């Protein structure tokens, strides 16, 4: 049979500031899709937090972009915000908020197939970053030999994969075929606040093997993304998925979306597959460090056996204590490029604030003029 | 009283992919063990996974190489196999699937003995390599003097072992002698993949020390590998058999069976030893890096009291932090030997789609034409 | 009122080997004493393990040196051997076993006194070292100033303490009073094996401070220790006797009491102190490395509140960490003192054996026969 | 005009053992290629080692495969093994050697071109090693956009290189075009013992832009490596050269020509751009580990100036110490594989002494027997 | 031809202290063994120290335990003596001072053998630890295949190894053979301070492989040692010799010859080859720590061609970095065991002080007196 998974997730209050999500809104969430499970709107679903973000993980047979679905999503979160956000007073209650959830702040991530005869599917969530933070794993994922081994000694790998690379500033989509476009592709999106991989097909059939958040930016596009893989059988294993966070890489966003901090591959706090909820990691230092969570899954009728935090091994403490030490390096270097991003870039600013208060001085008259200019500040 | 202890392993389904399993299957597996117990086919059992696979520890009376013990274990793993993974489409389903079991896929290591008046010994099970990964540590613990200090101190060990070394290419058996024989000992099992120790036996009375689980190879034969170990009064302590393990070696197997990480020594996520279940680790990055589990027991009747998780110590968290560091070094390698395995022990080639497609040159022709080989790639 | 505490600790079985001990151990115990607190033979206990060794604290107003609590922790050993140790087949089972237990195998370190306004203190227990384990550890926090900043900065310490040194190879006992004797003190217990500090007592009042568990040598005396140290006013802070451990120093035991390696100080698995229990680490690589235990309680009436963990601290991991790698380092050296230790000071030797088998040469005669033995070997 | 730069290598002796060479071997060397410019043979040359191989680099305008200069090499190398090898009876005197100097041990790399407006190659020297060491560095530094940036932002290199694979085994060339070929080439290159790149070529004008040295294998053929490579202008920066070799992989080679062990790029004891004299670095424990020094120069009609060690920066020292650290860790594993190497890659084996006498069994009649063949070895 | 090899040691006086020679007491010794040359005394030499012991390696083909060597060396050094260490007044002047030089002090190594076609050979020379030092290292290099690769993978080498074992307190030589004495040999060996290896040979053919300078106790005995090993051609590569002290093990001596701290592989500060002269390193905090240094050496016809310092190599800068932090982390014990040695063992006590000012009491009286003879010392 086909089926549809798709994340929904929001971000409508942190607790406090935005460090993390109150449980009873996870709570609140995963009994409304029990209700809707019971209707049939839906097959299965998870409910889960990265931070400050709560991801609506469904199973379903109503296709992409669907309104009742997306609609299910807006009405979840609308009730969270209301009965909890706004009761509470969390911080940036019911922020993130017909018929279609995307481009008003909220981010989805899709796919629709026929269900393999196992059909194993990884759902990631990132907290302080963009949906740019996921293509150098996505490039790594699906074109890197030293990530995925199967590019090369996997025969049924070896045509390689399409990305859909979508400019969010412009508007336009690019269509690149790895290995033969991989340093063209590379030209793209090593931009990564413009140029996003949406979507991975296999080349050989055409099979949809991912789906990343992201939106024209218009202020919404750059809020903090989710991600859909397939893995095995053609498409890149679990662990070469997984293999592509291993390295803590750069990301924009952290402290005010407005600076560059590794993103570091954390455990969940607690995993219930019976009850379908996992709370995730807290963002502390500086609103981070950006933290991804990974949680492993297998499809059956389109009910989901899982989540399994697939961060849990000590190999990854490796990595998140290199994060750790990368985070406090980084630091050190304040408001300065290239920890601050590009003006352009950043969420916040008030560099209108200052050159409204600073006088300049044309350069070339300001030659003649610097010793009265310097004689004038110092009396 | 002679009792048999026996390990049956099999990788009937992976949750998701190759990273673990679902916890319905060790308490089925441990429901349909209490059941046997109950008619007396066994008297005491334990079962407990590390990565994928599950293995089934029994303790009976029927010796080495029975029908009834290893029908017993086909029958659990048929059983998980048709009620849950394929229920639930986990990844590989049934796949490790009389009257022997040996060579159909599970792995089977088994001794009998005279129990002892005190009779401890330990249960070791690797994911994601071979059989001959036991090699260096089945070497250290019963003839190296650097890892057990027995052998120098201990007059009762003093005349070493006899170690039982399958070609498993040839279907050959070799006995050799320690500390005679030591050096043409390495000459074979340095090669891990070919010459694998199967049994080690005590030299002063030919008392079964450990067992390892090995087949000929025929695709079956590399398969994740399970150990039995006994210690103390004339064999290796117990600290002296974990000592062997203590550097976290390279082994080959990790990412499609064909890559060489360390073997991380690992704590399980629980034992219950009420329940009879231990839940293993995860195998994450690149499909591992490759983990053994080890569970002591003390024996009563044939009776299992345990078990106890015996790398679960802050001295082997050095050795973890050890192995996350050196599977992060030598995966920055990528496709190249020695991290990818010589081209015969892959379990994953390409090799002969790529000869289809790239056209040879005989070399001596090839010294003539080079210019006008090159001229045409370019033109 | 005054008071009598006592620490009675013994090996009646380990499980598996020397690593732990079986948990229906420390409840029988437990359930034993729980009794006889019923019947008024004691105030008040708890019971717990480190490693393979059992520690039963008792409070009572009988006295040190007592019958009746000597028999009451014989009798408590006794039958945890009968029900317990033999009916698993423990390792070791009942081994360490009218009416002084002292010299019989296990240890007993006691204090009576009248019991302060407040009455801290603090139960250690070792395993896999000797009683000279403490000799470092208590001489620094009597005697160093730069582990009790007290004996310097608080005007009620500066006379010092006296130390009651028993000479275990020719029971002979030795007053030395810190400061003035420390070269002395040192030239003596500095020898762990031989001179080891029994009991400290404050020199201003004579008030005892501490006790250790030791006993002449007779095989007895080597056995893993227990340690009480009074704390506090006039005696050194809680956190000044804990200073004296966070070096993690080499200790001789360890693998066949034959060896050297760093003493670790290690968090309990748990402590439940309504139910007066607490279980202790695991010994895993080489049966070791050893390890220290700390539990502090505040008296009154006699009534134990605590156990309290005194090396729950992030502080301590990095002695842990510290005592690991310095454990890796000197197992490289396998069977070569310092890390085996010097040959009358091993638990295990085969050196009788090997002077049996191997001939000697006398040296003078041996010089003109070199070539012609070296010859005969050759041929 | 065009120039020919040639590197011809051999090692005729060893100081001591294969640890360095004798530093009259480089004065000896010097002297005759300066006669050889007098009398316009050469224009220029530079003579080093790296361990105990001795590189004459040349400039001349006679073309590839001259016998003029391979005999002028041929002649040196036999010169140098007369008057100082057999003189000071070094270790391996002569022992790497009409009119082609390959395949007769010696190795050689050379390329012709037009010389560039500015002209800059780097000679490479590996010692402990086999050509197929090169494999991973030229394939990052012509075709990894994690190492050569170039191949995504220069728009003069977005077309890619060519590479000529050498098949030592049944002697067939493969020409292979990144980036489309890459998982081809990969599947091919990873095994280093037999597919090894022999020549890379530029891909939108065929131009020369490196040439390792490999022969067919005949024992001839797994000698150490040297390696030429243009930089600049359309080929990779000398920087992106050299961060091809900022991993530290492992390698085949080592003691023996039979274990792996990490490449560390090495600074040159001294070079003397006036006397024409590079003194390269030592193999010190276990004969290496295997090392590769870098001389960077530039060319103007055909004269060389340099050579500039390009491995001495503080930032390589990170990198040596990792190839330090790695060295320890692998070194641990002493005889087994994947330290030691296939037992078909390694250069020294006593498989057939062993197998000579160490009795076999056919392993199905061994089942019934084995009581009776252990009862036997027992007694 | 034959040829004799002989290294004699002796310090005779230290600057300062025992932490390194004055170079003019090198350039002395050079001058006149440069003359005893002239005369034919001697066919070559070299000079240089570790620490304060100055070693004298001379070859000639006067045989072992010649008259005219030995007194050669023994002018020299009483030369050195009135005319530079007694006239600058260093420490320990002409300490170590017919007509054999064994026994009085200085420590001598010599072999006598057929000069091989290839000769090579390494020189140690260890200060501030005992012969039984290098017990470990020759071990590894003859009989541990996790050191020596050659005894599993070199049929030449396959038979093993004889060592002569000098017990210096009974003074009895023991003949021990490897591989199939091994445990016997280390039940001996791993008491460094009593059984001490002095002589190696091969067991094929009986060829002199190593010897150290060891002399029955009597106080002179634990002198610091010297070693010379062949290498090469049946016998260990010289990297498989420089393996064996890759692991800085502890040894006995350092600070007064009565301290355990780990033996460093140290770099000469220099080697002139032409003025035959090297000067080792100093000894620094606690008299040390205790090092090593390895000159290699190629013989012909008897000239000593060298030396090359052989743990001049970055991987080797890991090896003294984990020298220098164990004995950081030993110093932390100050007077106590391990660190401090056994008491028989040490070269310095105030024992026999102590004990004549201490008062002793009988430990079963004191039992009864105990609270009267704490009042008296706190009255
Ligand atoms: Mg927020
Ligand atoms: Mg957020
Ligand atoms: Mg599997
Ligand atoms: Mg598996
Ligand atoms: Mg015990
Ligand atoms: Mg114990
Ligand atoms: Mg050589
Ligand atoms: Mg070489
Ligand atoms: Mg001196
Ligand atoms: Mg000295």
């Amino acid at each position: 049979m086909r089926v549809t998974v798709s994340i929904i997730k929001a971000d409508v209050g942190g607790f406090p500031g935005h460090a993390h999500v109150h449980p009873k809104m996870l709570e609140y969430a995963a009994a409304k899709l029990k209700e809707a499970q019971k209707r049939g709107v839906i097959i299965d679903y998870f409910v889960y937090n990265v931070g400050d973000d709560i991801s609506l993980l469904m199973t379903h047979t109503k296709g992409e972009d669907n309104k009742d679905i997306h609609g299910l999503a807006w009405e979840t979160f609308k009730e969270v915000t209301d009965q909890i956000a706004k009761r509470f007073k969390l911080y940036g209650a019911g922020q993130d908020l017909s018929g279609n959830i995307r481009g008003m702040g909220p981010q989805v991530a899709e796919m629709e197939f026929e269900e393999r005869p196992s059909e194993p599917i990884i759902a990631f969530a990132a907290d302080k970053t963009e949906p740019g933070a996921f293509n150098l794993p996505l490039y790594k994922m699906f074109a890197d030999p030293f990530t995925t081994a199967g590019l090369v000694i996997d025969p049924s790998m070896h045509e390689g994969f399409i990305f859909e690379v979508l400019d969010v500033v412009e508007h336009k989509v690019y269509l690149l075929k790895t290995p033969e476009d991989a340093y063209s592709l590379l030209g793209l999106i090593g931009t990564t606040g413009r140029y996003i991989i949406r979507k991975v097909f296999r080349r050989a059939d055409g099979a949809p093997a991912a789906a990343n958040s992201v939106e024209r930016l218009s202020y919404v596009g750059k809020d903090d993304p989710v991600l859909l893989v397939r893995a095995q059988s053609g498409l890149p294993a679990v662990g070469e998925v997984l293999e592509a966070f291993a390295h803590p890489h750069l990301v924009h966003g952290w402290m005010r979306g407005s600076h560059a901090g590794p993103l570091m591959p954390a455990r969940f706090i607690s995993v219930d597959p019976e009850r379908r909820i996992a709370i995730g990691p807290k963002m502390t230092r500086f609103d981070g460090p950006p933290k991804v969570g990974a949680l492993g899954f297998q499809l059956h009728e389109g009910y989901l056996e899982g989540g399994v935090d697939l961060f849990d091994d000590p190999a990854f403490d490796y990595v998140r204590q290199t994060a750790a030490q990368i985070a406090d390096y980084i630091r050190r270097m304040g408001p300065f490029q290239p920890h601050r991003l590009p003006p352009e870039e950043m969420e916040y600013t008030a560099l209108p604030k200052i050159l409204a208060k600073v006088k300049p001085y044309p350069a070339d008259q300001y030659e003649k003029d610097r010793k009265k200019y310097i004689e004038a500040v110092v009396k």
